């Protein structure tokens, strides 16, 4: 009955393997070993129940609590962003900001065709996922994207942050996905953003669970707690925090390093294995983020380049 | 929507205010302050759910979930003790310590005509109460238990302990309970232990809530985290760990200090706020405990005085 120690070393085994396999994608022990120490967590918690915790491993597969996907407010509004759709509106882009407040270092990112999300921390735990909604307002899937293994149950330092990521269906697992939609005659998604969203707005949590979801995270409502002095710096911090970011941000020096960027991802997007519909440019330095604002809809230091 | 500040304020102020009145029996704040502040964590709990933790005051109004009732073996099996019921009788058990191991020191409690619990402790979180049922396995009641502010939500070191205590009505509100008995076509409870365990045997914990219990605590399973050497020293240290404990105990030199201690409370036992029925003597030093070991039924080192 006083199971602490094999209950902590399974907590530590579990967590370390599913950030391996989920966050990393490097794992170093095969499916069998997770999959054993994962039954054994699940026996002690059914049979030692007072074992159970809010950030246990077990939370992944899912469980009896449903979402329930009333309507909240965000912590803070999510942002729109303006468009741009060739090197002209870029280059625009580029010279209201360079004529305002000097010459500037960019970070560029992909943006993941997936579904935006906020996921709010209190204490360093997860305890609200909300989709974006029309920025202000959200639905609560937070009994959902808990099943979501990127997505971190606590994170390394207990801040109280809402952090803003992209849900998404892995292509790969969205075609396999559809592959069985067929073989039981269902009608098949229509791409994986589809797919990812009819997995997140239903009502089992298991089912959730048994689809195969990730998320990348890309900014934070509030960065007072964060030492970051800038986005790269800031999206550096959150992965150290314990979160999943994309690996293919830069940091450009000027505009021609940003169409170099959004050529190179033309021609690579191809191969990854999420879907894209563009690329995102932000000021990198968050101090002059601030110094250039928003519109009445918009930051001026962002644009959304889409591709066609 | 970030209400980060005013919970943990909330949070940090009830438990003040409850360990006042309920542990120290001091109050520094009227009711209606108290009251106040947990009428309005419950609201923002109510419209902010994110805010819920397994250690909020709100948590001592009770729930929905039921207590189980569930048979579970205990981590330790509780002690069974032998019972004096003279000063022959108190003599002979002082006579073969001894002769055994020398003269030792003696702790002295009340024995609280309670109901006996075991309340283990996982990372320092108060995760099952049990009866002592026949020792070994006892009843599932952790969700009424929860309810009583003299059990610690959590203590004040992460430990993973079984801590025992007994559980009890105070005289008074017993004899109130019973005078609103008296108002409906009600039966009266008996006494306290009997208002007690049909209090702790409901399956709504709102209900218990109600009723006005307290514990107090005399052991642990397990004193390897504890630098107390000494039975006196660990109920000391269980203090400081956050516990309930009575104050009433002594460390006494010798038997004629025992006998002194019972006749002092054969006396004052009239103006307690619960009932005894008796007094627990120990060997006080915990190795010495291990020296004398145990019968097949009971610890060589203690004994339960009864009063007739």
């Amino acid at each position: 009955a006083d199971l602490s120690s094999r209950v902590n070393e399974l907590h530590d085994l579990l967590n370390q393997y599913s950030y391996e396999y989920y966050v990393e994608d490097n794992p170093s022990v095969p499916d069998s070993e997770y999959d054993k120490l994962l039954h054994e967590l699940i026996k002690i918690e059914e049979e030692h129940p007072e074992y159970k915790t809010v950030d246990s491993p077990t939370v992944r597969v899912g469980g009896e609590a449903q979402a329930s996907f009333n309507k909240v407010n965000h912590d803070t509004p999510m942002l729109s962003l303006g468009n741009a759709f060739n090197e002209d509106d870029l280059r625009k882009f580029d010279q209201r900001i360079r004529e305002q407040i000097g010459n500037v270092e960019y970070m560029c990112e992909l943006k993941i065709d997936g579904l935006a999300v906020s996921l709010k921390y209190v204490d360093g735990y997860f305890v609200q996922g909300l989709t974006r909604g029309d920025g202000t307002t959200g639905e609560d899937i937070t009994e959902n994207l808990k099943t979501i293994h990127a997505i971190p149950l606590k994170m390394k330092e207990p801040l109280n942050v809402e952090v803003r990521g992209e849900a998404y269906m892995p292509r790969r697992s969205f075609l396999r996905l559809n592959e069985e939609k067929e073989k039981n005659d269902e009608q098949l998604f229509a791409n994986p953003r589809n797919a990812a969203a009819g997995s997140l707005r239903q009502l089992d949590s298991k089912l959730t669970a048994k689809r195969k979801l990730s998320v990348f995270i890309y900014s934070v409502n509030d960065f007072t707690d964060f030492n970051a002095r800038s986005q790269s710096e800031a999206l550096d911090e959150l992965d150290k925090l314990g979160f999943t970011t994309n690996k293919n941000r830069a940091r450009v020096n000027n505009i021609d390093g940003v169409l170099e960027y959004i050529e190179k991802w033309t021609s690579q997007r191809e191969s990854l294995p999420y879907d894209i519909d563009g690329i995102v440019i932000k000021v990198n330095d968050l101090d002059q983020q601030d110094e250039m604002g928003f519109t009445q809809k918009s930051p001026r230091w962002a644009i959304a380049y889409k591709f066609p």
